[PDB]
C-alpha cells in the first residue's frame, strides 16, 4: 500500500494514486497521510477512498499559489496540476505570439507557459540566424502568459525579419518555438542539435504582405459543399517535372500559379494543397530535383510532420531567407486562383506534431493527449495534440481563424480528423464560417480516436456525420467498392472485375455509404484516389493484374469509369491530382527491374503480370520527384500521349457536366431518394444482385440524366423497360470516346433498341432528356 502519483484537480481537491487500497481503512489512512505546501502542513479536511481505481480524493485548502503540494505516506510525491485544473487557473483568451507595429520599431510578444520559472526571448540576426543579437526577460501575468515589449532598449530600430526563440527555465533551460510564430527563418532539419531543436520564429507583419485587395473566392454555381469539385495537389509535384525547364523557381507557390489556367480549364472548383504549413524534416535551401527513382531518404516531404500551425514552410518560397516572402507568395497564389473563379483548401495536420518536445518543452503535461500518469500520448515519434484542452483547442481554432482571415482561405481538409473531439472541429468550423460564409471543411473521419486515457469524448469521425452538417468526410466505402482500398488494396472491385452488390453501389452514388450514416449528401466526400496509397491507374493495373504497356487502354477505359461514377455521384466530388490523366508511381529503378526477395523495397507493391519494373509505390511521402512529379506531357501533349490526354479531356468533360446541372449536386437525402432512381434492378434482364454493370436516373430542377456504366469485360444489354424507355427520346452526351454537355450525333460504344441499350464492355454512357 504505497503512494504512486498525485494530481491537484481543483482548488480544494488533490487526487493521490496508490498501488492498492485493499484492507486499509479511512481511519488508518488519515493517520499516516500528510499534506505539505511549497514545507508547512496543510489541514486535511477529509479523504474519500475509490478502492476500485486505487486512489484517495483529498480535500483541503490547497491554494495554487502556496506552490505545488507534496503528499506523504510510508515516500513523498509533489502534486502536478491536471490539464482541467491548468485550464481553470491559466486558460487565456487574449492575443498570443509576437506582433509588429506599423513601422517595426516595437513588438508586443506573448507566450503561454504557466509553470515556467522564467522566460527569456533570444533574438537572432535577420541576415544570419545563427548569430545571437539580443535577449530579454518576459513578465508573467495572472494567467501564466509571459509578455514583453521589444523596443529601442535592445538596440534594434526595426525588428522585421529578425528571428527569435524562447529559453524557458524550470528547476532546466530549454529553447522553444513560439507556437503562434507567423513565419520562420530558413529551416534545415540537419542543423538540429541538443540546444536548438527547432526552427526559429520570425518578426513579420502578414497584413502588410501580398495583394491588399485579397478576398475570398467568387465561384459560380457554388451554393454549398455539394457543389464542390476538389482537386488535391502537392505544391512540389505540380511543377517538379523536368519538361517545364522553359519563369518562377521549381516547385514553389510562384511556379504553381503559372499552371492555374490548366486547372481553370479542367473545371475544378477548389485546389486542395497538401500541408503548406511548416513541416520538420526538410532542407529548405535544397530545391534541386531528385531524378533517381526511390521511396526513401528524399528531401521531398508531403508535409505530415508538423512544426508550426501558423507559420508556412519555406520550401515553397522563392526567397526562403526572407520570412515575409512565404506569406506574400502564398497570398499571390491564392489571389491568382481567385481570379480564375476557383478556391483554396489547405490540408492541415493538427492530429499530431513532428516532435513531442515542440509543445511539451513549452509546458509539460498539458498540450498533448495524456495517459493517467501525465505522460504524453504520441504518434509518429510526435505529439498527439489534445484538442479537448483549452489552449490546445486555441492552437487549432486560432490557426484556422488566422489562415481563413489572413490568406482568404476558402476551406480546410483535416488530416486524421477522427483523432480530434467533435467539439474542437465544430468550433473550428463555426469560427471559420463566421469569417467566411462560404467556408467548406472536409476531413479524414477514420475511427482512430485515442484521447486522454480514461476520458472518452465524441470524435470528429464518420459517426459524427449523423449529428452535424458542417464538415464532410472521405467515403472509404465508395473507394473500396469501386476499386479497393487500404488495407485490402488490389482486391478486384467494381471497375476492376470483382462483382459488387448493386444496391450498395447505388446507395453510394446517392451519397449513402454502408459503413456510416450520412443524413445529408454534404457529409460525404466521394473519392477513389488521394495522395495516400496507390494512384487510380496503379491500383487498377494491380487489381486486374496486367502490365501497363499492353493493357494501357484496358486500364484507362476502366479508369474513366471510376471518374464517371465519382463525378455523377451525389455529395462532394474529390479528385486526386493526376487521376484525370492516369498518373503512376512507377518504381523505374534499375535495382528493381525484376522481383527481389523478405528484402523488399520501401513502401512498394508488386504487380506479377508486369516484367519490366514491376514495383509501384503506395506511400510516396519520402519518394523522389521522379516518383512524385505530375506528368505534364501525359496531361496535355495530345500527340505524344493520346491515351492519357483522352482520359484527361474525358475527365474535364465529366466535370463540365457535373457543374452544368444540379442533378448531380443535390442538397438533401429526402430529394435524392426521390429524384435519383435505379434503372438496373436485380432481375431486370441480365442483372444479378452482385454485378459489374449499373445505371441510374437523375433529374435537375426538369432535364433528366441517365448514367450507364458497364464495367463488365463483355457487352451488356440494359433493359429500360416500361419505366425508362423514354430515355431513348433523349440524346447521348457521354460515350466511350468523349464526355461533355453537347449532344453526340454519332455515339460510340452503345446501341439503341426499341426498349434497351447494348453497351460495349468497359464503357460509360450518359443520356440527356431535356424538357
Ligand atoms: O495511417 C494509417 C492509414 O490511414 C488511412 O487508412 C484508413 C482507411 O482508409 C480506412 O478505410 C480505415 O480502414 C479500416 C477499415 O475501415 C476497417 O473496417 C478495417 O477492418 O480496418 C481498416 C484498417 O486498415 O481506417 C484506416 C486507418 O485506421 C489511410 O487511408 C492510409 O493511407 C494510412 O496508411
Ligand atoms: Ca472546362
Ligand atoms: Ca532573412
Ligand atoms: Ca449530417
Ligand atoms: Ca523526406
Ligand atoms: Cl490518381
Amino acid at each position: 500500500v504505497q503512494l504512486k502519483d498525485a494530481q491537484q484537480t481543483d482548488l480544494t481537491s488533490i487526487q493521490a494514486s496508490f498501488t492498492t487500497l485493499d484492507g486499509v481503512d479511512k481511519t488508518e489512512i488519515l493517520k499516516e497521510l500528510k499534506v505539505t505546501d511549497k514545507q508547512n502542513a496543510i489541514q486535511i479536511s477529509d479523504i474519500t477512498l475509490d478502492t476500485s481505481k486505487s486512489l484517495l480524493i483529498i480535500k483541503g485548502d490547497f491554494n495554487p499559489k502556496q506552490g505545488h503540494f507534496n503528499i506523504s505516506y510510508n515516500n513523498n510525491v509533489t502534486t502536478r496540476q491536471s490539464w482541467e485544473f491548468k485550464d481553470q487557473l491559466y486558460a487565456y483568451s487574449g492575443n498570443l505570439g509576437a506582433v509588429l507595429n506599423q513601422d517595426g520599431s516595437k513588438v508586443e510578444a506573448s507566450l503561454w507557459s504557466p509553470s515556467a520559472d522564467s522566460v527569456t526571448m533570444i533574438i537572432y540576426d535577420k541576415d544570419n540566424q545563427n548569430r545571437v543579437v539580443a535577449t530579454t526577460p518576459l513578465v508573467k501575468n495572472n494567467k501564466g502568459v509571459w509578455q514583453t515589449i521589444l523596443d529601442t532598449k535592445l538596440g534594434i530600430k526595426n525588428y522585421t525579419g529578425y528571428y527569435y526563440l524562447y529559453e524557458i527555465k524550470r528547476g532546466d533551460k530549454v529553447k522553444i518555438l513560439d507556437p503562434y510564430a507567423k513565419s520562420l527563418a530558413e529551416w534545415d532539419s540537419n542543423t538540429v542539435n541538443d540546444d536548438i531543436k527547432t526552427a526559429k520564429a520570425a518578426f513579420v507583419n502578414p497584413s502588410q504582405l501580398g495583394p491588399q485587395n485579397l478576398s475570398f473566392a467568387k465561384i459560380a454555381n457554388f451554393k454549398g459543399r455539394q457543389d464542390a469539385v476538389i482537386y488535391e495537389a502537392h505544391v512540389r509535384d505540380f511543377t517538379s517535372d523536368q519538361s517545364l525547364d522553359g519563369k518562377n523557381q521549381l516547385g514553389t507557390f510562384a511556379a504553381f500559379s503559372e499552371k492555374l489556367d490548366y486547372l481553370q480549364k479542367l473545371g475544378v472548383t477548389h485546389i486542395q494543397l497538401l500541408p503548406v504549413l511548416s513541416y520538420f524534416y526538410v532542407n529548405e535551401m535544397d530545391k534541386s530535383r531528385s531524378t533517381a527513382y526511390t521511396s526513401s531518404d528524399n528531401n521531398y516531404n508531403w508535409g505530415y510532420d508538423p512544426q508550426s500551425y501558423f507559420a508556412l514552410s519555406g520550401m515553397y518560397s522563392e526567397k526562403p531567407k526572407d520570412p515575409s516572402a512565404r506569406i506574400a507568395e502564398l497570398k499571390q497564389l491564392i489571389h491568382d486562383i481567385h481570379k480564375r473563379g476557383m478556391g483554396v483548401i489547405l490540408d492541415v495536420v493538427y492530429n499530431h506534431t513532428a516532435k513531442t518536445y515542440l509543445f511539451e518543452d513549452i509546458e509539460p503535461n498539458y498540450y498533448h493527449f495524456m495517459n493517467e500518469d501525465g505522460s504524453p500520448r504520441e504518434s509518429f515519434g510526435g505529439g498527439r495534440l489534445g484538442t479537448t484542452h483549452a489552449m490546445s483547442r486555441r492552437v487549432l481554432v486560432d490557426s484556422i481563424k488566422y489562415l481563413t482571415s489572413e490568406f482568404k482561405v476558402d476551406g480546410f481538409r483535416f488530416d486524421m480528423m477522427g483523432d480530434h473531439d467533435a467539439a474542437a472541429i465544430e468550433l473550428a468550423y463555426k469560427e471559420a464560417k463566421a469569417i467566411n460564409p462560404n467556408m467548406i471543411m472536409i476531413g479524414e473521419g477514420w475511427r482512430t480516436f485515442q484521447g486522454d486515457q480514461g476520458k472518452p469524448v465524441k470524435p470528429a469521425d464518420q459517426d459524427w456525420m449523423k449529428s452535424t452538417d458542417t464538415v464532410g468526410v472521405f467515403s472509404d466505402d465508395i473507394r473500396n467498392s469501386l476499386k479497393s482500398g487500404f488495407p485490402n488494396e488490389g482486391t478486384p472491385a467494381f471497375i476492376t472485375g470483382g462483382p459488387q452488390s448493386l444496391q450498395g453501389i447505388f446507395k453510394n452514388i446517392k451519397a449513402q455509404p454502408g459503413n456510416f450514416e450520412a443524413d445529408s449528401p454534404g457529409d460525404v466526400v466521394q473519392y477513389i484516389a488521394a495522395h495516400d496509397n496507390l494512384t487510380l491507374h496503379d491500383v487498377i493495373a494491380k487489381s486486374i493484374n496486367k502490365d501497363p504497356k499492353v493493357a494501357e487502354e484496358d486500364i484507362h477505359r476502366r479508369l474513366r469509369l471510376g471518374n464517371v461514377m465519382i463525378l455523377t455521384s451525389q455529395g462532394t466530388a474529390f479528385i486526386h491530382s493526376g487521376q484525370e490523366y492516369g498518373r503512376t508511381k512507377r518504381l523505374l529503378n534499375p535495382d528493381y527491374m525484376t522481383k527481389v526477395s523478405d528484402k523488399l523495397p520501401n513502401k512498394a507493391t508488386l504487380i506479377e503480370a508486369v516484367k519490366e519494373y514491376p514495383y509501384f509505390i503506395h506511400d510516396s511521402y519520402d519518394s523522389s520527384d521522379a516518383i512524385n512529379h505530375f506528368d505534364w506531357a501525359a496531361a496535355t501533349d495530345n500527340n505524344k500521349h493520346p491515351i492519357s490526354t483522352k482520359t484527361q479531356a474525358y475527365t474535364a468533360g465529366l466535370i463540365t457536366l457535373r457543374r452544368s446541372t444540379d442533378a448531380f449536386r443535390k442538397l438533401s437525402k429526402a430529394e435524392i431518394d426521390r429524384e435519383v432512381s435505379l434503372i438496373t434492378e436485380v432481375g431486370q434482364g441480365d442483372i444479378k444482385e452482385k454485378d459489374l454493370v449499373i445505371a441510374y436516373q437523375t433529374i435537375d430542377s426538369g432535364d433528366i440524366y441517365a448514367v450507364f456504366v458497364n464495367a463488365d469485360s463483355k457487352a451488356r444489354n440494359v433493359l429500360l423497360g416500361e419505366k425508362y424507355k423514354h430515355l431513348l427520346k433523349g440524346q447521348v452526351i457521354v460515350d466511350a470516346d468523349q464526355a461533355g454537355i453537347k449532344p453526340i450525333s454519332t455515339p460510340r460504344g452503345v446501341h439503341f433498341e426499341k426498349d434497351s441499350l447494348l453497351i460495349d464492355p468497359l464503357t460509360a454512357i450518359v443520356i440527356k432528356v431535356g424538357k
